């Protein structure tokens, strides 16, 4: 399973491509950064994608026309842990069960 770090700082960037620089890792700042990023990894053979302090609007909108699976970042445990795994999606948080 491929997978992709994106993050909205440099300094994140750094952190990240330094726990993991046999991974794919990608920073976007801006609406044309990101574009770029995504034809690249697209070409490279991407699977996933997670970023870290961006907008979901933003990922929303690029992931539908980018065809995979997006997720988000909320602290440091879940960019190890999102990526431990690679692939691995269950269902939404709301669940149901009679």
């Amino acid at each position: 399973g491929r997978v992709v770090v994106v993050v909205t700082s440099e300094q994140v960037k750094e952190e990240v491509r330094k726990k993991f620089p046999q991974v794919e890792v990608r920073v976007v700042t801006t609406e044309e950064d990101a574009k770029q990023v995504v034809k690249e990894v697209q070409k490279k053979g991407v699977q996933k994608v997670v970023v870290v302090g961006v907008s979901e609007k933003v990922v929303q909108k690029v992931k539908q026309e980018a065809n995979v699976q997006v997720y988000r970042v909320t602290s440091n445990d879940e960019v190890e842990q999102v990526v431990k795994d690679v692939k691995g999606s269950g269902l939404e948080h709301h669940h149901h069960h009679h």
